[PDB]
RNA sequence: AAAUUAGGUGCGCUUGGCGUUUUAGUACUCUGGAAACAGAAUCUACUAAAACAAGGCAAAAUGCCGUGUUUAUCUCGUCAACUUGUUGGCGAGAU
DNA sequence: ATTTGAATAGGCAAGCCAAGCGCACCTAATTT
DNA sequence: CTTGCCTATTCAAAT
């Protein structure tokens, strides 16, 4: 509308805050938040890594099948050939001297092609007992094969150590080719095979694609978002800049073109990096707090808690005034704090820097004499007690070694340039007011370009991440995630009011112009007065009508299910159950088995099936009951792993134990991949696409549509009709039932008059849906209350449920009760 | 703006050993037998073969795709798509 | 008066890591 | 760290 305004933006990892304020009065017009999932690099790294793995496995399978065809052609393999009980390690070692049978020969060649070593690993010739190192293993093996073939070494381990496969099974392809050439040299005599056979086979065995070959044949008005794709960014940042642009486009359409935009990109790059910094900061804070506590313990002076900054500076400065180099006794500082003042190294009026790096603890008299001068200017004047040269030496000494000063502080202390030069002031302004990061520069260049071309008088600006926090401290406005997502929005409104301060104060005109990248304060009290409490912060703080817009995901063909495979079993009561496994039996702090034996001995399969080994294990648990892991003591004291019961003490070690786990309900059945499987083979965690609510004779009901239920066709996805009608039948949804709505992740749902956002279907069977709150996470809602419930909301949809309505927000967070189509969606072109 | 050295961020490609699971064999257990061995059990271990996001192509091939990005809703107009009455683009409106 | 079913609280588990390559753009230092 | 989903515990309604 006609009225002119400013647009604040607080860009973040998961959020874009926005604030809109009247250009004349500085009253709040509007304010809201646009929330999204952080775009993690892990996600695509996953997709790529799995695409790599799928090709590796495809190519192994295809190599084995190319070998078979060659054996069919030279009439060494048939449809009706028994390869079943032929140990290929025996057949490899035998065939380097004597005649193999056609079957042994086929067994051997097929075993080689399956597993054929690395081709791109050179000797390190070093051994630091690293099991997982390929280079160290390849080398250890190269030494073992000085006089023998791979199959000779492999058969030796099979007989001595009882096993072959594992980490030590890492050999060079050239070591394998040396064997194959010999095998084929011997066997060429007795079998009819020619140099064409031998050449073909070794090619199959040794050959692979290069990085520069890659796959085979088939393989693949308003501000635009395509310009973000041009200049390269972190995915986390790249998402936010696309979100931000669409939030600017929506504000422009509604309210018209802003006079001024001003932007703040968050400090942190991702949540983890932030956590690390926070941890580092907390680590730093703890040290200061411990010292403060020590001071209070030793001196009894409680006022130390109010002199944190002075004490920090005191310790930093070895208890000396940096201008006079006279001692600041800690006791005197505590008793007479007014004798010592915190001074800005570079006058705040020039640098706009209020950071700890621009602060020093000095005597009140020295502070008065320095005035609005740098240490260099002051110490070069007739007013100083010491020479600049003496000062400089001291600072340089402080910078080298223990009790160090930051680089930035050192530079400020040793600033010799003329403060009064525009170029120097520009440098300070750019450092303190204007954000200097490749992304932030990239964004404002995108925007400024856009407005320039289309001839729209819009002043894009930026402010430093730190700066907002200063104003919060200044105007007594405590930041806290506690409250909810609103903090992001009330950051935006602050940013927007800083713009008002950098327009109404003619004394900030230079700073304003610098921030607008346009081509070209005498006292501390004056500086302080410019930024004083407006009254309009009461408006910001007391404001209520915030708006939230969570983004809704409708993408088909996301992760369908979990990777892991599970066997099943029918128990005594005739309930199919997942089989679990206890691994890591001989670990110091592992109480899993000891807990299981005391609670539920009948859950072990060996309880039923190997009673003698069970009784043998129980005597150990009784022997070393007092410890966490009885088996650890068994291994420590005797020096021998637990073996299966046997009459002659020749049973194998026990390394995993299978026991009956949860009952089987919601699963994916993969048992047809395993011909003649006695039990059932399954996968778990059917991941949801959406759920479709129906109103049936006054009863609310719903169907879960799984991602498994959605199938790619030519250029579109289709919800499977048979799976869908089957699903309705298990839910007993009539043919005369009205479709109400479909709910995707983060879709908004009003259940019995209470609005939430959808997470998913907790239990299809019990008819429960997991939701979350809108303005705050339910976790945090409980924390601020100090409640100790589980931090998850579940809602049952039942005969008791009275109304279900779907809502929707625009990108700005304007809320709408929305209409639905008459039927569910089946086709999805996007 | 270029060069040199060191690191980073990202996209993509090529491999290797494993891991999970089934079937078989062998060892372990039980029964019978002078013994070879036959049967029972499917528990613990090794070896082989096979499957590993559900699937979809392709057809002797160093064969190919399947977990990312973009994504408020509904109506009307228009262009298109294949699924032939729906859902994509563009425009307009409402929520 | 006791037993059966709904709702809420409590809790578990989720494929991995080592070798190589290209290209892209950024930063820092130094010189022009 | 979040989510799909099972188990166990506690209270009210029905035989």
């Amino acid at each position: 509308m006609k009225r002119n305004y400013i647009l604040g933006l607080d860009i973040g990892i998961t959020s874009v805050g926005y604030g809109i304020i009247d250009y004349e009065t500085r009253d709040v017009i509007d304010a809201g938040v646009r929330l999204f999932k952080e775009a993690n690099v892990e996600n695509n790294e996953g997709r790529r890594s799995k695409r790599g793995a799928r090709r590796l496995k495809r190519r192994r399978r295809h190599r084995i099948q190319r070998v078979k065809k060659l054996l069919f052609d030279y009439n060494l393999l048939t449809d009706h050939s028994e390869l079943s009980g032929i140990n290929p390690y025996e057949a490899r070692v035998k065939g380097l001297s004597q005649k193999l049978s056609e079957e042994e020969f086929s067994a051997a060649l097929l075993h080689l092609a399956k597993r054929r070593g690395v081709h791109n690993v050179n000797e390190v010739e070093e051994d630091t007992g690293n099991e997982l190192s390929t280079k160290e293993q390849i080398s250890r093996n190269s030494k073992a094969l000085e006089e023998k073939y791979v199959a000779e070494l492999q058969l030796e381990r099979l007989k001595k150590d009882g096993e072959v496969r594992g980490s030590i099974n890492r050999f060079k392809t050239s070591d394998y080719v040396k064997e194959a050439k010999q095998l084929l040299k011997v066997q060429k005599a007795y079998h009819q095979l020619d140099q064409s056979f031998i050449d073909t086979y070794i090619d199959l065995l040794e050959t692979r694609r290069t990085y520069y070959e890659g796959p085979g044949e088939g393989s693949p008005k308003e501000i635009p978002t395509t310009l973000v794709d041009d200049f390269i960014l972190s995915p986390v940042v790249k998402r936010s800049f696309i979100q931000s642009i669409k939030v600017i486009n929506a504000i422009i359409k509604k309210y018209g073109l802003p006079n001024d935009i001003i932007i703040e990109l968050a400090r942190e790059k991702n949540s983890k990096d932030a956590q690390k910094m926070i941890n580092e900061m907390q680590k730093r804070n703890r040290q200061t707090n411990e010292r403060i506590e020590e001071i209070i313990r030793t001196t009894g002076k409680e006022n130390a808690k109010y002199l944190i900054e002075k004490i920090k500076l005191h310790d930093m400065q070895e208890g000396k005034c940096l201008y006079s180099l006279e001692a600041i006794p800690l006791e005197d500082l505590l008793n007479n704090p007014f004798n010592y003042e915190v001074d800005h190294i570079i006058p705040r009026s020039v640098s706009f820097d209020n950071s700890f790096n621009n602060k020093v603890l000095v005597k009140q008299e020295e502070n008065s004499k320095k005035g609005n001068r740098t240490p260099f200017q002051y110490l070069s004047s007739s007013d100083s007690k010491i020479s600049y040269e003496t000062f400089k030496k001291h600072i340089l000494n402080l910078a080298k070694g223990k009790g160090r000063i930051s680089k930035t502080k050192k530079e400020y202390l040793l600033e010799e340039r003329d403060i009064n030069r525009f170029s120097v002031q520009k440098d300070f302004i750019n450092r303190n007011l204007v954000d200097t990061r490749y992304a932030t520069r990239g964004l404002m260049n995108l925007l400024r370009s856009y407005f320039r071309v289309n001839n729209l008088d819009v002043k894009v600006k930026s402010i430093n991440g730190g700066f907002t926090s200063f104003l919060r401290r200044k105007w007594k406005f405590k930041k806290e995630r506690n409250k909810g997502y609103k903090h992001h929005a009330e950051d935006a409104l602050i940013i927007a009011n800083a713009d008002f301060i950098f327009k109404e104060w003619k004394k900030l005109d230079k700073a304003k112009k610098v921030m607008e990248n346009q081509m070209f304060i005498e006292t501390e009290q004056e500086y302080k007065e410019i930024f004083i409490t407006p009254h309009q912060i009461k408006h910001i703080k007391d404001f209520k009508d915030y708006k939230y817009s969570h983004r809704v995901d409708k993408k088909p063909n996301r992760k369908l299910i979990n990777d892991t495979l599970y066997s099943t079993r029918k128990d005594d009561k005739g309930n199919t159950r997942i089989v679990n496994n206890l691994n890591g039996l001989y670990d110091k702090d592992n109480d899993k088995l000891k807990k299981l034996i005391n609670k539920s001995p009948e859950k072990l399969l060996m309880y039923h099936h190997d009673p003698q080994t069970y009784q043998k294990l129980k005597l150990i648990m009784e022997q070393y009951g007092d410890e966490k892991n009885p088996l650890y003591k068994y291994y420590e004291e005797t020096g021998n792993y637990l073996t299966k019961y046997s009459k002659k003490d020749n049973g194998p070690v026990i390394k995993k134990i299978k026991y009956y786990g949860n009952k089987l309900n919601a699963h994916l059945d993969i048992t047809d991949d395993y011909p003649n499987s006695r039990n059932k083979v399954v996968k778990l965690s059917l991941k949801p696409y959406r759920f479709d609510v129906y109103l049936d004779n006054g009863v609310y009901k719903f169907v879960k549509v799984n991602n498994l239920d959605v199938i790619k066709k030519e250029n579109y996805y289709e919800v499977n009709s048979k799976c869908y009608e089957e699903a309705k039948k298990l839910k007993k949804i009539s043919n005369q039932a009205e479709f109400i709505a479909s709910f995707y992740r983060n879709d908004l749902i009003k259940i019995n008059g209470e609005l939430y956002r959808v997470i998913g279907v907790a239990s299809d069977l019990l008819n429960a849906i997991e939701v979350n709150m809108i303005d705050i996470t339910y976790r945090e809602y409980l924390e601020n209350m100090n409640d100790k419930r589980p931090p998850r909301i579940f809602k049952t949809i039942s005969s008791k449920t009275q109304s279900i309505k779907k809502y929707s927000t625009d990108i700005l967070g304007n809320l709408y009760e929305v209409k639905s189509k008459k039927h569910p969606q089946i086709i999805k072109k996007g």
